């Protein structure tokens, strides 16, 4: 998975879902009176709308991520052996994995009220139930200010600024940051020859200031070059312009099936890839075998509901046939 | 640029373009019977019909790339200071690069007619007009059997085999191959740990088998990672899925805007991306800012025509709104 | 600086010394009734003897790295930005940088035995000397059986088992451990290809196992080629074959004079490279301008003098004229 | 192997010599009246007196490298799979691989001298003896103006200049330096933040500039990395420092025991490390079990002579015990 943030008049918000299998994806907006339930903090009867892709398994909301009404995102990535669930602890507020989406974006406008929220937070490890055990996830939340990262490992409970608006799978999020040192003399410009004043070295490509970006689908490499295409990518403001060059930051560290096997000619590949736009409650996407971009309104319902909208995924390849 | 075959049931030509303005690209069909004029070798009035994407800007068809009525493609790609073009050369077929493609395409079948018919050519240094200056161009040519390179540079004119089905920029076209020599090691697969035997090494990640893969945006990069990517792409048969590999493959070395500053803020990107069905005559592309895959389908045409069928590229971002 | 551990049959236990000035390093070898004074904590009038590279200041053995007559060898390495020393705290030892290797090496016959005592240290922010304020470093400590990594830094005092035994600079030594994880590939071996079965990749070279090893002369990148080189080193058990073999890894990550400017023209450079025999008690060094190993036994000295035995280091080529 | 030319005030030249197994190497001066005797072409019963390694095996001097007393050097490198001898052709000077360095350097007192008698070369397949058959080289020739290159190949006789003086094993000599255009952003300094002006990146490690050099110990590695460290390397005050300088740069891409398996457990290394100075006729070297530099002085011969004189080289470690 990689999910970014980036600004372009509007701001946006979305990832990839990189996974072997789908699992019934769906397009879900929870409106303000769908009671969420908690199972160990206060239940929330009436709360802000949300709209994002859940797991069509369940008639509650599963989000993989989503954004409120508020302009508030937020996306649960895999972190698989770096994620540590916690026992319930007196004092906390002990909310598990798959209630965490909605317990923030059901109460919180902004990244600043998420942050007060965390502080008290213990993420707890509890299943939706026998049949679902949890994922292990890290998390990235965005507002139109800042985005920040949410890791609970074995050490405890770490919430990072984050200063790309990119997140990836392992390992921590310091160490991510860190690894863009590396990378300090990349550029979008031709470099001058630094190896030698004494030979001459030919221009024979353009784009050779970015040579030593890395293209594997790995969490570390994916995580540098969205940051690097994200950190560089230029737009034109106009709303289509702008998710037009969302979706390039995210093709760009997209998984082809086929490339990476994680045992047994089983294939990650980017089920789907998301761009929601935090000013207008639209939740666009594209899916492996639809590149066309579809486009659900969150505003465009009847927000003052109690049940789930599900708008079925477009998962058949949609050819405009111009003759 | 970059253009590739690819295999699946049918099979599959074409290409990214990446430069810093549109020529006004359209798709245009040049029907069987839109005599053909050659400034230095024999007319062809009556010939194969062609589809491909040209620049709008005369009533000739300036193409970037195409296939034929018979399964026969051909593409030119920037080749900026390896190319040069010669002298009319007596007991040569001296033909302009701009002629080229409908030179090979008007009247070869398969790429074995192509070899044939390139053994005697030599492409001189002739302008379409004063306005239209030849551009350096090397070109990769593919049918249903085999693909080819044809490079014609200072030394002179040479025609390659080609292994892989892909083609960028510079160097020549033996370096390329000869590079390709270099990544051996790389893998869908999780590699072993052969560092060392002496210390557990962490697999932290999916897609490590990869690491090492180039992910910038110059001419040999993108030969590797458009070489790996392909070579090891899965899917089914279908047309719909064949079609949404090959898009991924462009995809993964398409140039972003902002990301290749070939001057002042000047940026090369990738102003559409082609897949032509060389079994169904259907050239299909996306362009920067319309995600929707498009389809123009030659045999929808009376190909018995004289005159050019030109369709406008649909360069918007087509959305499916879904409430 | 890199230092390293080694296994033939003896153990081996040494470092390069990288800075931009040679001041007046010398091999001192300080005696068991030599007194130790500490600042802080209590003085031991009898301890282990040491031998060990020092700045020659008469006062006091101020050891870059040594050995003691037990097997235990110690190095200090530059750890700029990221060493943080501390105020006197009470119920910890309270040690300064300055004594520190001292404080160990005179008292612990093993890695074991310095695991304990470090269990209460505290290093505090004491110079020397107005005239000579503390340098920022980290530890590797080394026997017969394991090393470990000391870190002091913001987040406070840690002490790592070092699985690779090797160190270099910045940053701390979980990322380095942890970067390690990136290179499970590289081989001794030539690779198979997998890149694909589709095409044939020459083997034009011996050594493509090793393709992404790192060469450049930054703190991460000798990490990485110093373990990789130590690791799959190969010798025979006699002594000569034993150092040579420890002289080449260091050679491996050396810094040569005009490849690593700190500013305006000022170079980092390798000013020694030392391989101590810690069964033996024999400290072996090289220098940058002289490649015969010189070596100096402490066991030829009177060890319960109490009074520093400082030798010059032998500087400029000492050369065989052999006709 | 790798062979290098640096200037300090004087002009050296020399090479590590990179096999599986040490065979009787030995230096060896041929007198000037020392008559060689060729297969094909005029002997010379007069000529230049030559110092150099040489297989001690036959009682004609088979050089591995060698210089002459008028300041010529010229080594021969494995070319394996790349060398290709020839037929005798009549109206060439036909000379065999095993004589070639006698040849040069027999009566060429510069590289200008060399280019001309060259240009009618032909390389033919003649063994030294049946038990000797020829090896795969190519060949770095150097004076104190210049160095070229000289490959023998199916396609025929090229003779490169050199501008960095720098030769390795495979590919042919334009490749390798065109892939040094790859490697033009390399610098000595620390670079600038050109990733991103939106974050500040942490300069955590002096030589920086330099990540991206390789490291492992393939053929086009070790030139990408000779070429580096040669060009950036410093010039020094003395003999001493620079031939210190000189065998630095070789160690910089020196082959250790056990990191390159060309077998089951078979390992090419640095057998030996040659520096020539070519104003003094000394033969430097320095062998992998004896890191001491050894001098043979050409000089210190009667060069009237007419009989080889022949130093076996010194193998074991020469420690200076200096307590």
């Amino acid at each position: 998975c990689t999910a970014i943030t980036y600004v372009s008049k509007d701001h946006y918000f979305g990832r990839n879902f990189d996974y072997e299998i789908s699992y019934n994806e769906v397009v879900t907006i929870t409106p303000r009176n769908y009671k969420f339930s908690f199972r160990e903090v206060g239940n929330l009867d009436h709360h802000f709308a949300i709209i994002g892709i859940a797991a069509g398994i369940a008639d509650y909301p599963l989000y993989y991520d989503a954004i409120n009404e508020k302009g508030l995102g937020m996306a649960g990535l895999n972190f698989s052996g770096y994620a540590d669930y916690k026992k319930i602890e007196e004092g906390k507020e002990n909310v598990s994995p798959f209630e965490f989406i909605p317990w923030v974006l059901g109460q919180c406008s902004t990244v600043d009220e998420a942050k007060k929220l965390l502080k008290n937070l213990n993420l707890v490890n509890i299943n939706f139930s026998d049949e679902l055990p949890l994922s292990p996830l890290h998390w990235l939340l965005a507002d139109k200010e800042q985005s920040i990262v949410v890791e609970s490992t074995k050490e405890g409970l770490r919430v990072f600024d984050n200063p790309v608006g990119v997140l990836t799978n392992n390992p921590t999020f310091d160490y991510q940051l860190f690894n863009l040192n590396n990378y300090r003399v990349l550029s979008t410009r031709t470099p001058k020859n630094n190896f030698s004043d004494q030979i001459e070295l030919d221009i024979y490509s353009a784009g050779m200031g970015g040579i030593g970006l890395p293209g594997d689908l790995s969490s570390v490499s994916r995580f540098v070059k969205a940051t690097f295409t994200k950190l560089n990518s230029v737009s034109r403001s106009s709303e289509y312009e702008s998710i037009s060059q969302f979706f390039h930051i995210l093709s760009s560290v997209e998984q082809q099936k086929g490339l990476c096997d994680v045992g047994d000619e089983k294939y990650e590949y980017t089920i789907y890839s998301s761009c929601c736009n935090l000013e207008k409650g639209i939740y666009y996407y594209r899916t492996y075998d639809n590149s066309q971009i579809t486009a659900v309104d969150m505003n465009k319902e009847n927000l003052e509901k109690d049940s789930l909208i599900v708008y079925p995924m477009v998962e058949t390849q949609q050819i405009n046939y111009a003759n």
